[PDB]
Protein backbone atom coordinates (compact mmCIF):
# COMPACT_ATOMS: atom_id res chain seq x y z
CA UNK A 1 0.00 0.00 0.00
CA UNK A 2 1.15 3.55 -1.00
CA UNK A 3 0.33 6.72 -0.70
CA UNK A 4 -0.74 6.59 -4.86
CA UNK A 5 -3.11 3.49 -4.05
CA UNK A 6 -4.96 4.84 -0.91
CA UNK A 7 -5.84 8.30 -2.31
CA UNK A 8 -7.09 7.14 -5.62
CA UNK A 9 -9.23 4.96 -3.29
CA UNK A 10 -10.09 7.94 -1.27
CA UNK A 11 -10.56 10.55 -3.44
CA UNK A 12 -11.22 9.06 -6.85
CA UNK A 13 -9.29 9.62 -10.18
CA UNK A 14 -11.17 12.00 -12.63
CA UNK A 15 -9.87 13.34 -15.89
CA UNK A 16 -11.89 15.75 -17.29
CA UNK A 17 -13.48 18.63 -14.60
CA UNK A 18 -15.83 17.80 -12.31
CA UNK A 19 -18.10 19.21 -9.49
CA UNK A 20 -17.11 17.67 -6.04
CA UNK A 21 -19.11 16.92 -3.13
CA UNK A 22 -19.34 20.64 -2.29
CA UNK A 23 -20.00 21.76 -5.51
CA UNK A 24 -16.56 22.46 -6.59
CA UNK A 25 -14.46 22.12 -9.73
CA UNK A 26 -12.13 19.35 -9.18
CA UNK A 27 -9.85 17.28 -11.07
CA UNK A 28 -7.22 14.09 -11.26
CA UNK A 29 -7.18 12.88 -7.51
CA UNK A 30 -8.59 15.84 -4.87
CA UNK A 31 -7.05 18.20 -7.03
CA UNK A 32 -9.81 21.41 -6.13
CA UNK A 33 -9.44 23.91 -9.34
CA UNK A 34 -11.70 26.46 -7.92
CA UNK A 35 -14.55 27.29 -5.68
CA UNK A 36 -15.72 29.32 -8.45
CA UNK A 37 -18.54 28.71 -10.13
CA UNK A 38 -17.38 28.84 -13.65
CA UNK A 39 -15.67 26.85 -15.80
CA UNK A 40 -13.61 28.90 -17.75
CA UNK A 41 -11.55 29.84 -14.20
CA UNK A 42 -11.51 26.13 -13.60
CA UNK A 43 -10.00 25.26 -17.26
CA UNK A 44 -7.83 28.61 -16.76
CA UNK A 45 -6.44 27.27 -13.56
CA UNK A 46 -6.02 23.76 -14.77
CA UNK A 47 -4.15 24.91 -17.59
CA UNK A 48 -1.54 26.93 -15.41
CA UNK A 49 -1.23 24.00 -13.33
CA UNK A 50 -0.12 21.43 -16.37
CA UNK A 51 1.20 23.84 -18.39
CA UNK A 52 -0.55 22.72 -21.70
CA UNK A 53 -3.58 23.63 -23.28
CA UNK A 54 -5.67 20.90 -21.85
CA UNK A 55 -9.41 22.08 -22.22
CA UNK A 56 -10.76 20.71 -19.45
CA UNK A 57 -9.10 17.09 -20.38
CA UNK A 58 -6.15 15.75 -19.11
CA UNK A 59 -4.15 12.22 -18.89
CA UNK A 60 -3.43 9.44 -15.95
CA UNK A 61 0.13 11.16 -16.25
CA UNK A 62 -1.26 14.80 -16.06
CA UNK A 63 -2.61 13.38 -13.16
CA UNK A 64 0.14 11.83 -11.08
CA UNK A 65 2.12 14.56 -11.91
CA UNK A 66 -0.31 17.40 -10.33
CA UNK A 67 -1.11 14.61 -7.66
CA UNK A 68 2.82 14.17 -6.67
CA UNK A 69 3.05 17.89 -6.34
CA UNK A 70 -0.20 18.04 -4.09
CA UNK A 71 1.26 14.98 -1.86
CA UNK A 72 4.40 17.11 -1.16
CA UNK A 73 3.04 19.85 -0.21
CA UNK A 74 0.38 17.79 2.03
CA UNK A 75 4.01 16.36 3.71
CA UNK A 76 5.99 19.70 3.44
CA UNK A 77 2.66 21.17 5.35
CA UNK A 78 3.54 18.63 7.94
CA UNK A 79 7.02 19.38 8.35
CA UNK A 80 6.97 22.99 8.48
CA UNK A 81 4.12 22.63 11.34
CA UNK A 82 5.01 22.89 14.98
CA UNK A 83 2.12 21.05 16.01
CA UNK A 84 2.07 18.44 12.90
CA UNK A 85 5.85 17.55 13.06
CA UNK A 86 6.21 15.76 16.34
CA UNK A 87 3.35 14.04 15.74
CA UNK A 88 4.70 12.89 12.16
CA UNK A 89 8.02 12.10 13.72
CA UNK A 90 6.82 9.70 15.89
CA UNK A 91 4.18 7.73 14.36
CA UNK A 92 5.40 4.68 12.08
CA UNK A 93 5.43 4.49 8.39
CA UNK A 94 1.61 3.05 8.19
CA UNK A 95 0.08 5.59 10.56
CA UNK A 96 2.01 8.09 9.01
CA UNK A 97 0.47 7.84 5.93
CA UNK A 98 -2.96 8.15 7.31
CA UNK A 99 -1.83 11.53 9.00
CA UNK A 100 -0.87 12.63 5.38
CA UNK A 101 -4.22 11.13 4.15
CA UNK A 102 -5.45 13.95 6.66
CA UNK A 103 -3.28 16.92 5.33
CA UNK A 104 -4.25 16.01 2.01
CA UNK A 105 -7.93 15.84 2.13
CA UNK A 106 -8.21 18.91 4.83
CA UNK A 107 -5.35 20.89 4.80
CA UNK A 108 -2.27 21.53 7.40
CA UNK A 109 -4.14 23.79 9.97
CA UNK A 110 -7.33 21.56 9.77
CA UNK A 111 -5.73 18.78 10.91
CA UNK A 112 -3.69 20.46 13.24
CA UNK A 113 -6.65 22.11 15.31
CA UNK A 114 -7.70 18.78 16.06
CA UNK A 115 -4.72 19.08 19.37
CA UNK A 116 -5.98 16.68 21.89
CA UNK A 117 -6.04 13.79 18.96
CA UNK A 118 -2.61 14.69 18.23
CA UNK A 119 -1.41 14.36 21.63
CA UNK A 120 -2.65 11.05 21.93
CA UNK A 121 -1.73 9.73 19.17
CA UNK A 122 1.80 10.84 20.07
CA UNK A 123 0.95 8.93 23.40
CA UNK A 124 0.64 5.62 21.21
CA UNK A 125 -2.59 6.04 22.57
CA UNK A 126 -4.60 4.59 19.60
CA UNK A 127 -7.75 3.78 20.77
CA UNK A 128 -8.41 7.48 22.64
CA UNK A 129 -7.31 8.80 19.50
CA UNK A 130 -9.88 7.10 17.23
CA UNK A 131 -12.75 8.21 19.56
CA UNK A 132 -11.94 11.31 18.98
CA UNK A 133 -10.92 11.65 15.92
CA UNK A 134 -14.68 10.22 15.70
CA UNK A 135 -16.42 12.77 17.43
CA UNK A 136 -15.66 15.28 14.66
CA UNK A 137 -17.42 17.15 11.64
CA UNK A 138 -14.75 15.06 9.06
CA UNK A 139 -16.29 12.36 10.30
CA UNK A 140 -20.05 13.46 10.18
CA UNK A 141 -19.02 14.64 6.48
CA UNK A 142 -17.26 11.52 4.56
CA UNK A 143 -17.48 9.10 7.35
CA UNK A 144 -16.29 6.68 5.25
CA UNK A 145 -13.04 7.46 4.28
CA UNK A 146 -12.57 8.96 8.10
CA UNK A 147 -13.05 5.50 9.53
CA UNK A 148 -10.56 4.00 6.81
CA UNK A 149 -8.26 6.48 8.26
CA UNK A 150 -9.12 6.40 11.69
CA UNK A 151 -8.85 2.38 11.68
CA UNK A 152 -5.50 2.99 9.71
CA UNK A 153 -4.53 4.90 12.75
CA UNK A 154 -6.45 2.13 15.45
CA UNK A 155 -4.61 -0.87 13.77
CA UNK A 156 -1.90 -0.24 12.53
CA UNK A 157 -2.31 -1.92 9.18
CA UNK A 158 -3.61 -1.22 5.78
CA UNK A 159 -6.82 -3.45 7.07
CA UNK A 160 -9.33 -0.96 6.31
CA UNK A 161 -8.02 -0.89 1.98
CA UNK A 162 -7.16 -4.28 1.44
CA UNK A 163 -11.08 -5.43 0.81
CA UNK A 164 -13.14 -2.72 -0.60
Amino acid sequence: MNIFEILRIDEGLRLKIYKDTEGYYTIGIGHLLTKSPSLNAAKSELDKAIGRNCNGVITKDEAEKLFNQDVDAAVRGILRNAKLKPVYDSLDAVRRCALINMVFQMGETGVAGFTNSLRMLQQKRWDEAAVNLAKSRWYNQTPNRAKRVITTFRTGTWDAYKNL
